[PDB]
């Protein structure tokens, strides 16, 4: 039997400390309710209420700063970061973590796979010039 | 205070019924930890078992098959399912919902942006090779 975090406020939800929220899966699983309901403008301010020398702020921050209209290098730092930290999450809080992780691997592999599709664009259309500057030059000489 | 169903079994978590167990977010958590430890045959012989009728066995049903190698058009009939069942979803499990029905958007999204992808490879090798067919005629026509 665990306490229940989910009940407190959205705003007073990133003052609590201690080694009691900071187990509690139910504690983390409301940051990020409570983070989903932020616009980037009150994510970053609290973000920078934060550190992130230990893996609680780090995950407050990478919490918060998810969908805060961060760069894929940023978000990238913020979860290889965590990578090195996650050995430190206890066991009742992984599972909060991990499904946290997975989604903001999923949004470096989509922010990948955009990067792909234009080098692909360009790839074509530099192509596909050459192709047409050849095409150019045989027609004013048939012509 | 809520009841900690994360030691319960994995072997023994399929089988767990009752509305004192599927409203605690902490089961459904559970569930999710037990459903990535499977591997694909195990969880399609655990999801064959269940159906979509309510938003519970939908749900259990989704987390099985989720990383079973399913096709992008089978997650889509899951997550929309489950979109049409989640106001009946209570307060307290609908943040474990969220961030799992999140991370499920997004490996549609993925999905979708691979096969535009790929619609891109096909129309550039086809703009292409007209051009090289336009470029070949204009030889012989110049020779």
């Amino acid at each position: 039997q665990l306490a229940d975090y989910l009940p407190t406020a959205c705003a007073d939800i990133w003052s609590l400390r201690g080694q009691a929220v900071e187990t509690n899966p139910l504690y983390w699983l409301r940051t990020i309710d409570c983070a989903d309901r932020l616009m980037p403008v009150q994510s970053r301010a609290e973000a920078r209420a934060l550190t992130d020398d230990n893996w609680q702020n780090a995950f407050r921050r990478g919490i918060l700063l998810a969908d805060a209209k961060i760069t894929p290098p940023e978000r990238r730092a913020i979860v290889t970061r965590l990578e090195a930290l996650s050995a430190q999450i206890p066991a009742q809080v992984r599972p909060v973590y991990q499904i946290w992780h997975d989604g903001q691997a999923l949004q470096l592999a989509l922010s990948a796979e955009r990067q792909r599709y234009s080098k692909l664009q360009q790839m074509s259309d530099s192509e596909l010039d050459a192709l047409r500057q050849q095409q150019q030059a045989l027609q004013t000489q048939l012509d």
